[PDB]
């Protein structure tokens, strides 16, 4: 996850298809596998709310089956990058604050023709296994490029806490992609549905029959969505017994800390759920038996945690030790849900009481955990700054806060 790109991207998400289903590329490393015909999977517990939506994998649809002829370009124009953002190579020894964008697409009659003339392996031992598990397989039919290659970077209480990036895009670099689902049928026959469905699975339920002598199987982006979706995982978190929490609480507390066992926790338990094992991790209370639903929450959380800095998880632990994680969530859900929707930056009034418990320490503290979430604090006023194209930032804060609060409450 690479800080700038994902502003980039999330920023050029919401210019070019407003409320629409464009995915938002979230790093640059394995773009290649996110270009046209690629196959990408949904990430487990993933959300619209930050982070990656859809994960790579080693295949084509063409992969299945028993490039460029079969792909529209369209230039698309400009787009307009994130304020604290600036891009160097197409302006001299100057700047610019917009990018050249083009899209390719699967062409129609190349896929009305595909579905003709091939039938999808039957050999195959990727598909197989998909369908085994019965895992959605997505296709990417659209992807939105970089015309050309292009530099992008990004623009007192930290100092006082005693704590404390550029990249280059490639010209053709994947910035987003469009998803469409994958069916297959009886015989290996398969679409690619235009409009997609969310009841809709990629294989059919097949079963064994029972008491049978025979083996054979057969046949919304705004703020109140969020506010549910973190609910329903502090719902499942909630379910732990006081002691369960507080054991959780201990070992996550160790892990905030260090970033990269944090990474390490969210990737292998991420495997494990996926790949569906046995869950044997150090990192989680060896006193409590986690249901699968609670693991899943956990992932979930995780993946807010590590959208954050290495010091903004590191005031969060010494947020938990001072007690002022529900002021730092209060500020974060008010400031979050009164300017959701906003699309254009802002300078606010804040609402005194939402700070004035804090002394000079914990408000300090507060001040650069928001600060670092793109939300900057001015403490005279009180005013507030809003930014948009940090929204993301918040959002994981937001998660992150939520948990935390829970187990320590």
């Amino acid at each position: 996850p690479m800080p700038v790109f994902e502003d980039v991207t999330r920023a050029l998400v919401r210019e070019l298809n407003p409320r629409g289903d464009l995915t938002p590329l979230d790093s640059l490393i394995d773009f290649k596998h996110f270009r046209p015909f690629c196959l990408v999977l949904r990430k487990r517990k993933s959300t619209l709310f930050w982070g990656a939506r859809y994960v790579r994998t080693d295949y084509t649809l063409l992969d299945l089956l028993e490039f460029k002829n079969m792909l529209d370009v369209q230039v698309q124009g400009l787009v307009e990058v994130p304020k604290t953002v600036k891009v160097k190579g197409t302006a001299g020894l100057s700047q610019s604050s917009t990018l050249e964008v083009q899209t390719l697409s699967v062409a129609p009659s190349a896929l009305e023709n595909l579905k003709k003339e091939r039938k999808l392996s039957a050999d195959h031992s990727f598909l197989n296994e998909m369908r085994y598990h019965e895992k959605n397989l997505y296709v990417v039919m659209e992807a939105v490029e970089a015309k050309q290659e292009v530099t992008v970077e990004q623009t007192p209480s930290l100092a006082l806490l005693g704590l404390q990036k550029a990249v280059t895009i490639p010209k053709g670099c994947v910035l987003a992609y469009r998803v469409r689902l994958l069916r297959v049928f009886l015989f290996n026959l398969w679409d690619i549905p235009y409009i997609c469905n969310d009841s809709m699975q990629t294989f059919p339920k097949i079963r064994r029959v029972p008491c049978s002598a025979f083996i054979s199987p057969t046949q919304h982006e705004d703020f109140k969505t969020l506010k549910e979706e973190v609910q329903r995982e502090t719902q499942e978190v909630e379910k732990l017994s006081p002691v369960g929490r507080s054991s959780l609480l201990t070992s996550l507390s160790h892990l905030l800390g260090k970033k990269k066992e944090l990474q390490d926790l969210e990737q292998k338990l991420e495997g494990a759920l996926d790949k569906g094992q046995k869950v044997t991790l150090e990192a989680l209370p060896k006193d409590v038996l986690l249901s699968k639903d609670a693991m899943d929450a956990i992932l979930y959380f995780l993946g807010a945690l590590t959208e954050l800095t290495e010091e903004q998880l590191k005031i969060l632990v010494k947020s938990l030790e001072k007690k002022i994680l529900p002021v730092q969530l209060k500020l974060v859900e008010s400031t979050l849900e009164q300017n959701f929707l906003q699309d254009k930056e802002g300078v606010f009034p804040l609402q005194p009481d939402l700070l004035s418990s804090l002394g000079e320490e914990e408000l300090t503290l507060t001040e650069a955990l928001v600060g670092l979430s793109g939300l900057e604090v001015q403490r005279s006023g009180p005013q507030y700054a809003w930014d948009p194209d940090t929204r993301h930032n918040l959002c994981a804060l937001y998660a992150g806060l939520s948990l935390l609060h829970l187990l320590s409450r």
